[PDB]
């Protein structure tokens, strides 16, 4: 398959080089995989989700995404136009309030919820969790992300937007999950992207067009935007049977574009998510 004039991030993950415009991807498009978007929720009614998104849990008065952040990330995972895995199933877990903030206890509960809830879903190609959130280092947040990963879910988490070492942020600092930094369309590290040894991979994160609430779209930046690229890529690759939840992060790093990125401090992987698609 080939989406012309795709968002640059989608084009980038299907190219060995920056600057392309077409997103090349296998028609399977993550069909049969499921991605939990643990965030502010998802506006499942967005036409761009084609009925493939649904709220499964909220820790607030409503399951409605009153912010847009979760709807944006979900769209990068699996919306028709802005998504990596255009046929995946999206499950919304609203651990963040409509201001985009969430208590660590609620984020941990949301992670434990996904580890259980996935056992009630038909996800033959496997389960992914996209965590475009984080705060200061927390052993308990890290332990929750580790549990989710151990439960058999491919956990992708944002490195953080502090232009610092992700070692001091959670769940970014949890070694066992897939910690995602952000790059821009010119293959530089996003100016805000955290770095450090705990990063496993980079994904497009600067000026990322995706779904927004009110059935709209908008472009925003963050490791929160790179994370769903990698989550979608994982779902996409799991559907192709190229990898499993336990090995998806390592596989993506092994198959990533190596050395393409600039502004990568010594000790940080220079690896950009890449789907290695060949027509
Ligand atoms: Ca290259
Ligand atoms: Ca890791």
């Amino acid at each position: 398959a080939a989406q012309t004039n795709a968002p640059w991030g989608l084009a980038r993950i299907s190219s060995t080089s920056p600057g392309t415009s077409t997103y090349y991807y296998d028609e399977s498009a993550g069909q049969g995989s499921c991605v939990y978007v643990i965030d502010t929720g998802i506006e499942a009614s967005h036409p761009e989700f084609e009925g493939r998104a649904q709220m499964v849990k909220t820790y607030y008065y409503s399951s409605r995404d009153g912010n847009g952040h979760g709807t944006h990330c979900a769209g990068t995972v699996g919306s028709r136009t802005y998504g990596v895995a255009k046929k995946t199933q999206l499950f919304g877990v609203k651990v963040l309030d409509d201001n985009g903030s969430g208590q660590y206890s609620t984020i941990i509960a949301g992670m434990d919820f996904v580890a259980s809830d996935k056992n009630n879903r038909n996800c033959p190609k496997g389960v992914v969790a996209s965590l475009s959130l984080g705060g200061g280092y927390s052993s308990s947040v890290n332990s929750a992300a580790a549990r989710l990963q151990s439960s058999g879910v491919m956990v992708a988490v944002a490195a953080g937007n502090n232009n610092a070492d992700a070692r001091n942020y959670s769940p970014a600092s949890e070694p066992s999950v897939c910690t995602v930094g952000a790059s821009d369309r010119y293959d530089r590290r996003s100016s805000f992207s955290n770095y450090g040894s705990v990063l496993d991979i980079f994904g497009p994160g600067t000026d990322i067009l995706s779904t927004w609430i009110g059935g709209s779209t908008r472009s925003i930046s963050g490791t929160s935007m790179a994370t769903p690229h990698v989550a979608g890529l994982a779902a996409y690759l799991m559907t192709l049977g190229k990898t499993t939840a336990a090995s998806a992060c390592r596989y993506i790093a092994d198959t990533a574009n190596k050395g393409d990125l600039s502004n990568i401090p010594f000790g940080t992987v220079n690896l950009l998510a890449y789907n290695n698609y060949q027509a």
